[PDB]
């Protein structure tokens, strides 16, 4: 009766979860006309409500003239951005941080030290207009990017993770000769223009225009965006976005975990060895297993940077069992999104998991967590099945 239902929500339901955010990828592409690159890849925006917001990124970029800067084999991007407040701040602003790594020139020389930033965007999203100020430093050696951001016009009317994409893959770090690959670095100091489209699904879309560039020693980026099309009540214009997430990386364990990263990082490089990587984590108080640690590692290809280094830290603290973790598996099961999980869309799930179950056991398991009685599960009655 009901105690192996349960047992059948918890354990599916453990499967669903298992399945693993501040880490998203981006292919980019050669594009050999216009001598630049492109890309296409989507943002998955946390709504307050528990839903998501959707964010489909195109992505042009080209070199400013004029002369040398070589096109590199499609490969991939890998992102992790964290975002916070400063608690002195009193108007309107964004702490990010981002950690930026390749997986498969006199410009390359001009990273590899820490350089300076300016940021500056001029917005206008359903006419109205606002502009952010920016300053912080980057450093391609750890793929490291931070900046701090106001909004000089007062409150910001949209929220600040629809701007992050907005406001440097220059600071990203390339590996070992994929830097034959670095369009972002060589095109400097003349820098590269960025355009993109944004289309928010069931809502708006922004185009940027950005000019990433040198004027002195600082490493500009400067925007111009306009949106058209969003509903005044919806996510974007309604503010209905969180901002951060409970189990995301903090500022201070991150500059805990760079400084056990570099007293191994013995060549100055912002690589440590694949056989070090056991003691820096066990300095950092966690006690991976002998064959975890060999995941992490053949997850690699020998060395690790530390963009790879911190999505492994980011990883065990990912909360398994989140309020975000349980709401997308109860999308996986709810797969019309209505907002009900029906006896057929539960066998649909089982089946497609290889889970062998008879009619009965599946209205057994529907019975048992319906609680109102109405014959379907709703998000609430899910919840308490999920949980120990
Ligand atoms: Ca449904
Ligand atoms: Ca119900
Ligand atoms: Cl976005």
């Amino acid at each position: 009766g009901p105690g192996s239902s349960r047992r059948k929500w918890n354990k599916t339901g453990h499967a669903v979860r298992a399945i693993g955010s501040s880490l998203e990828n981006v292919y980019i592409m050669a594009d050999k006309q216009k001598n630049g690159i492109k890309a296409n890849f989507k943002i998955r925006h946390n709504v307050e409500d528990g839903s998501v917001q959707l964010a489909d990124h195109y992505q042009q970029n080209t070199p400013i003239g004029d002369g040398p800067v070589l096109l590199p084999d499609n490969h991939y991007l890998s992102f992790q951005s964290v975002l916070s407040k400063d608690p002195n701040e009193k108007r309107d602003h964004m702490v990010l941080l981002e950690f930026v790594t390749a997986a498969g020139s006199k410009g390359e020389e001009l990273f590899t030290g820490v350089v300076p930033i300016l940021v500056e965007l001029d917005g206008d999203v359903n006419g109205h207009k606002f502009s952010v100020s920016g300053e912080g430093e980057g450093d391609a050696t750890y793929g490291k990017l931070t900046l701090k951001l106001i909004c000089t016009t007062g409150k910001l009317p949209v929220p600040w993770p629809t701007l992050v994409t907005t406001l440097l893959k220059c600071f990203a770090r390339y590996p070992d000769h994929m830097k034959q690959h670095d369009f972002f670095k060589s095109a400097m100091p003349e820098g590269y223009v960025q355009e993109r489209t944004i289309f928010f699904k069931d809502d708006g879309n922004y185009k940027t225009r950005a000019e990433v560039k040198f004027e002195g020693d600082t490493l500009v980026n400067r925007i111009e965006l306009k949106g058209i099309g969003f509903k005044e009540d919806g996510n974007i214009l309604g503010h209905k976005l969180e901002y951060n997430s409970r189990d995301q990386l903090t500022e201070e364990q991150i500059a805990e975990f760079k400084e056990a990263f570099s007293l191994f990082d013995k060549d100055g490089d912002g690589t440590i060895t694949t056989k070090e990587l056991g003691t820096v984590m066990r300095s950092l108080g966690q006690n991976p297993t002998e064959a975890e640690l060999q995941d992490m590692i053949n997850e690699v290809d020998g060395t690790i940077d530390f963009p790879e280094f911190l999505t492994m830290m980011a990883r065990k603290m990912k909360d398994t069992d989140s309020e975000e973790e349980i709401r997308e598996a109860f999308r996986v099961f709810d797969k019309d999104g209505n907002g009900y999980i029906s006896a057929a869309e539960l066998r649909h799930v089982m089946t497609n998991l290889g889970e062998k179950l008879t009619d009965e056991e599946v209205d057994e398991m529907i019975r048992e967590a319906d609680i109102d009685g109405d014959g379907q599960v709703n998000y609430e009655e899910f919840v308490q099945m999920m949980t120990a």
